[PDB]
């Protein structure tokens, strides 16, 4: 048996997973967190921490068939789309993406030197979370502003939630026993971050984040679509700086800036006790998702299968129910007695007549980066 | 009988008379290039007594041609003023306070009231704002998901313009299919200079694509749309561009002539056709976008009975209209080639006969739409 070791290194967490990619099991999970604030006070003592709690659970990685370090890396610009086996080379390159994402990609290449460091002797391999969506066609991939301005920063939308999109649109496909190849889809990925995605096959349409995971759906903390005018606006009335605004934007904006709430699932009891500032936050998120999945439909033309996904995709019913209610003429009918019913795995929410299948099917990006490393390792 | 609708901007004041009653223009034209150094108008006041001398010119004497108002085009009204509004010198003092929201085109309005009122004092003077339509948006529609009590504190939230335009087709579509307005749910992609889309149920617009400010929603002329608000830290800090320097970028550097240098869609057609590789990806760009809003705003409607085409693009332009809406025969909407094509200039249907879905074009009419809500708000 052989297992991959996905590593999500973060400013002030470390998630990993050692996962059997053949038959999918989780041998051991976790995370590390106050990292730098602490017990833990740099990355080094992280992945020795996480070394220990699978020791602790039983795990040898010395006997545990290790035969790669998979590393997620939030954004790999223009440059880096495929699993990339990393060397000294291809990682100093790495730092050049930082300025597309300043807060993410820094401590993933702590998280690589380090591993790369303890872990020596099996390749470490980096997957990109805006890979999926390299190849977009030019007119989603480009936004409609000063073309030489564009190509000089690499100004584009990259898309992220890449490996989940990719990995529901190919599950969706094994659900339906129908080729991927001739299957249109959307995906919904409604998480911490939420973002929607159009996909033909194998290849995305459309997907709703942009040049970084700020655009698109309303998120727990972050605003998704604004004009863009709230940035000179709040810096010529408010006196805010543009850091400012952008931080207000990514952290103090979404469900938590429209009703202060950090959980989502708290969003229900508070709206029915009458919470107008919840039932706003709630009534804003549904909107700008139902206004995504009629564009994504517009977009394809002809979609076989609307599936969610993630945290809330997977387990909140009025979630669902509200995001395609009221489209029965544009092809989508909820079966409400199985949109309610839950279970695990992957299940149709749709009635049996609709036109447009409806699918829960629940996201393993851990799983999905480990085939990866995998596979561009030789099989 | 006749009312004169006035469009000041800070280098042209257009204007026009209307008959609103029998939907005709006496006169219409332009006064352009104010204060420049070979022009003989220097300001605003200058403009409009040299429009008087051209309606002179073409038989309307303004003692002899019944001018009983002067409607006033204000772009923002923000969340003050919503209906045409009846002009004194207190409602000019609230309105300067709102220019924050439209500091390019609001003062050379305000401009044009002052000279207005002046130099014809015993007409009366009425504000049309092209936020006002919107007003009422939903609050799910209206609310951008920000810091509400910053968004509260500076009155952040969806506006919406051409609302004159959304508000006039809306009417005029519903008038074309011999229904009531009222049991009327509708799309109206207004394709000119700048490009909206709104989302219509009976008199009540649910969403519309322009925001708190015209910058945002469907690709146009010079301005991007939607994009990225993280575009501006990420332009400010690699290449080290200003916030306004960016903002400008965006209304004046961006859309059709960011992408291709080219300013019609007329022009656009024959680089296309001559292989320009600029010029397509520029109408592709544009042509995505606006497909995304038509599928959007159906879901918003979730029933739609009628997708309206207007203004200067969507009014001529076969080649725009086949490739918003075609491929959606699976959301109910079938296109008719040559209903399409047809050389007319009327409302008419767009859509083959048996689509589930009515595709019209129908002109807009600003300027008889102000002139009506001037004579309705005075009594008339």
């Amino acid at each position: 048996a052989r297992r991959v070791l996905v590593i999500n290194s973060g400013s002030s967490s470390l998630k990993f997973q050692l996962v059997d990619p053949e038959f999918g099991v989780a041998a051991s999970t976790g995370i590390v967190e106050r990292i730098g604030e602490s017990p833990v006070p740099d990355h080094d003592a992280a992945l020795r921490r996480a070394f220990d709690m699978l020791a602790g659970d039983g795990v040898d990685l010395n006997t545990a068939g290790l035969v790669a370090v998979g590393h997620r890396v939030v954004h790999g610009g223009n440059t880096f789309y495929r699993p990339t086996v990393l060397d000294d080379a291809v990682i100093a390159r790495l730092h050049e993406l930082s300025e597309l994402a300043p807060l993410h990609n820094p401590p993933a290449l702590q998280g690589i030197e380090v591993a790369r460091r303890l872990l020596p002797d099996i390749a470490h391999v980096a997957v990109f979370d805006t890979g999926f969506f390299h190849d977009l066609p030019p007119a989603a991939a480009t936004y409609a502003i000063d073309r030489e301005l564009a190509d000089r920063w690499q100004i584009r939308r990259y898309g992220f939630h890449g490996t989940s999109h990719r990995y529901v649109s190919e599950q969706a496909a094994a659900f339906l026993d129908r080729p991927l190849r001739g299957l249109k889809q959307i995906v919904l990925h409604l998480g911490n971050g939420c973002s929607a995605s159009a996909i033909a096959g194998t290849r995305p349409l459309d997907t709703s984040m942009g040049l970084t995971p700020l655009e698109g759906l309303v998120m727990g903390t972050r605003s998704g679509d604004i004009d863009p005018s709230i940035v000179s606006y709040l810096c010529h009335t408010a006196g805010m700086g543009v850091d400012d605004v952008e931080s207000m934007l990514n952290h103090r904006s979404g469900v938590v800036g429209l009703s202060g709430v950090r959980d989502f699932r708290r969003l229900r009891e508070l709206i029915e006790s009458g919470d107008g500032a919840a039932q706003l936050a709630y009534s804003v998120f549904t909107h700008r998702l139902r206004k995504y999945i009629g564009a994504y439909l517009a977009v394809l033309g002809h979609t076989d299968v609307i599936s969610f996904t993630a945290g809330i995709g997977e387990n909140d019913a009025a979630v669902r129910r509200d995001a395609v209610s009221g489209m029965e003429e544009l092809g989508i009918v909820l079966d409400e007695r199985r949109n309610l019913a839950g279970g695990k795995g992957a299940r149709q929410i749709s009635a049996d007549d609709s036109p447009i299948t409806v699918l829960v099917v629940p996201t393993n990006e851990e799983l999905a980066i480990a085939r990866d490393c995998v596979r561009v390792l030789g099989g």
